[PDB]
């Protein structure tokens, strides 16, 4: 659907507050797959057809990276640095460069390009 994101929400993932199942959820709401507790399934009414087309389950960016290609479509050249050009984040230190957390920064990059594109 057309949710908003905030810099606070973005920083929460960069820090540590969001979790695996939580950080996935914030992407899944934003597209609009939006778990239908009535249907016991992911809804798709509220998501763009180019996303729901081929996606019978939501994108796990932590294990997998199929949809990382699809996010990149919506991340144009003038929006690659929005982590620093909105917030001021760039990348992590060595001591923190875990596969658990690096895979968040991919989706977080996309979250900025979405919220910014809404004001075009």
């Amino acid at each position: 659907m057309g949710i908003t994101i905030t810099d606070e929400l973005l920083w929460a993932i960069l820090k540590d507050e969001l979790s695996d199942a939580e950080a996935n959820a914030l992407v899944w709401q934003a597209l609009g797959y939006v778990w239908d507790e009535a249907q016991s399934c992911w809804k798709t009414d509220l998501v763009a057809p180019e996303w729901r087309q081929d996606y019978p389950e939501p994108p796990d960016f932590i294990a997998s990276r199929p949809a990382t290609v699809k996010l990149t479509r919506s991340i144009p050249a003038p929006y690659k640095q929005l982590l620093k050009e909105e917030l001021g984040f760039a990348g992590y230190s060595i001591n923190e460069l875990v596969p658990r957390k690096t895979r968040r920064a991919t989706m977080t990059n996309w979250l900025l390009a979405y919220r910014r594109s809404q004001q075009d």
